[PDB]
């Protein structure tokens, strides 16, 4: 009921506030890092050279 979740349509999974959840890469080998900063899903791309 309250606003504290984050709906990600790129995976179809909900997340809580300040919650972190990774996502597939773009086309190379990077990783999509994203976490709820308030309810808009804050994302940032930081590679990992796997």
């Amino acid at each position: 009921s309250y606003q504290v979740i984050c709906r990600d349509e790129k995976t179809q999974m909900i997340y809580q506030q300040h919650q972190s959840w990774l996502r597939p890469v773009l086309r190379s080998n990077r990783v999509e890092y994203c976490w709820c900063n308030s309810g808009r899903a804050q994302c940032h791309s930081v590679p990992v050279k796997s």
